[PDB]
């Protein structure tokens, strides 16, 4: 409520936003969905949260999409078709619809809700989820994947929520068969690969299965982001293709027309993510 | 400001004017030192056993040091400025009271001698008691601990005495104050050799990024040939992150890429955190930022 304290805790860590106001919170089909205006003496602005978890903010959101969309896409030779599996609020789908070679972009979340929200609370975030290179799809993506032809996409991008509610099977290898299945020859995938503090076991399984199921690549991309749990969160970026290396990119965004209204990414902030503290470099080897 | 309310119902909860709107918090199992000392109000805390955060530290209400993540900030001070020095003999340390950047600016085979001069004498009582693994090396006898004010000390020191200045404060509201201030840089850039590195605390490029300029372009001012900001990962500061301004008080000193590369060290395996990579990808910042670089 206006004057109280958005806590996230799922050990003994929270950490907190002040509310000045509460502009939605109800259930879903699949979620818990809570929207607030955070206090205006602090920088965040409109905050979104889903099972208590925080999912993104005005003042950072632009990190997680940026780094999703342009790690991703500077290391594709010509990414023309994209799937992003989740990403509901449009953020990773924005950046993605920068890239001058895209030619379309399938969305598909779970929670028709999210897009309904983020397009009512969040305009900048959600402008993108209108545009006719999209097609915006609620549904399962455990599922749509099953139905996808063999080789459909340049690159797959999986922006979900915590592997603990309906994201679950989203982190498990039978899925990533299927990405890299629905993959071009040439393509890249990455995700939402969680944190180096909380979830390195989960990282090292994850990073070990991809390579194992076919992936020539996998390197784990890290990125600052005050809002999510202990301030930061990674990619794992992976190429079907052997010989590629997406640690330095491929295609530099300086290049292209929008690189100078990026607020977080680029070639430089690129190469950096992939240094990774002396605790976890044996992700990246 | 703050003290001992922001221990309430079972967390300490890290609310602070110098951050509005947020509060990073973490969960009490038991105090260990509450109280004002001369300068400050120190409060230390066991936190949950379950989590592992382990014992915590904070000074008039800012988290100073836990257990598990202290590592970080010790390590990028203590060796992006050594690796960046041609030889580094002689080092002060302005604050660190903890010990944690001198544990690891004693890991240098080069280092002859560090002085550490830090205003409050309770936050070294307190670290040797709770903090053993951080305050392992306060009696060295390469180091020299003096309790005093470090914008006293610099302003008696000699010139040309140390070869790196490491300034680790807290922040610019209490007892640090003048040490966020051009007066002091004077001194630190006098006291340097010709070829002397100094970093310091050098605050969040989310919350104290117009600061972060201010400070950059004095230190310039002063006679610093260039001023470098490292950015690092530690979860239990403001925002998960904070920073240290590099500075060479000589030209065509480039302290982004190491000089002396900790590889070729024999404890650069004993290190958690920084490796030649980790100094590298440090100094790129979010495009928001980078003006603070070039
Ligand atoms: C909000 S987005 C994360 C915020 C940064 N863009 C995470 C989305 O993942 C969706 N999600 C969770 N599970 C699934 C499945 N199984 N399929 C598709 N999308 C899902 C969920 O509904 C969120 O909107
Ligand atoms: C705890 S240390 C920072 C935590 C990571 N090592 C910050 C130290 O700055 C000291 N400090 C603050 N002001 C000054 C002055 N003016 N002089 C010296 N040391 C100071 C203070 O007593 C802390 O122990």
């Amino acid at each position: 409520i206006s004057g109280g304290w958005f806590r996230e805790e799922n050990p003994g860590q929270a950490m907190s936003l002040r509310v000045e106001k509460v502009l939605y919170d109800a259930p879903t089909k699949f979620q818990h969905l809570t929207i607030f205006e955070s206090d205006p003496k602090g920088p965040w602005g409109t905050v979104m949260a889903l099972d208590g978890c925080i999912q993104v903010t005005d003042y950072d959101e632009f990190v997680y999409h940026e780094v999703l969309g342009h790690t991703s896409l500077c290391s594709h030779p010509k990414p023309e078709r994209v799937l992003i599996i989740g990403g509901g609020d449009g953020g990773v789908l924005r950046e993605v619809l920068r890239h001058g070679t895209v030619e379309h972009c399938d969305l598909v979340d779970i929670d028709g809700e999210v897009m309904e929200q983020s397009k009512q609370h969040f305009p900048q975030i959600s402008r993108s989820l209108a545009d006719p290179r999209a097609t915006v799809r609620v549904g399962d993506g455990l599922a749509f994947v099953r139905q996808t032809p063999d080789n459909t996409y340049d690159v797959v991008i999986i922006d979900t929520t915590d592997p603990a509610g309906p994201a679950s099977k989203l982190f498990g290898e039978a899925f990533y068969k299927d990405v890299l299945r629905i993959l071009k020859p040439d393509g890249i995938c990455c995700n939402q690969g969680e944190s180096i503090w909380l979830d390195l076991e989960l990282i090292e399984k994850m990073s070990r299965f991809i390579r194992e199921t076919g992936f020539a690549s996998v390197q784990y991309a890290l990125m600052h982001v005050p809002t999510y749990p202990c301030g930061s969160i990674g990619t794992l970026v992976c190429s079907k293709k052997a010989g590629v290396d997406v640690t330095k990119p491929l295609r530099p965004v300086e290049d292209m027309p929008f690189a100078k209204d990026l607020k977080y990414y680029d070639s430089e902030m690129h190469k950096a993510s992939f240094a990774l503290p002396r605790f976890a470099r044996h992700i990246n080897n």
